[PDB]
């Protein structure tokens, strides 16, 4: 369940950053996605799968 929600966060920020045109704006919500990733996320395969999904993210 709580990896259903870290899919919801990431796919969700996905589709906002791929299409935000603004260089600054798309920094927000990766800064945005991250912070609520590291919130929903303790156990250690949790956090691991944030940090890839964090990076994925930042590369865009």
């Amino acid at each position: 369940d709580r990896r259903k929600e870290m899919d919801k966060v990431y796919r969700t920020a996905f589709k906002r950053i791929t299409s935000t045109p603004d260089k600054e704006k798309r920094k927000e919500v990766v800064k945005e996605a991250t912070e609520q990733l590291r919130r929903i996320a303790k156990d250690e395969e949790e956090k691991k799968k944030a940090a890839y999904m964090i990076l994925f993210l930042k590369t865009l």
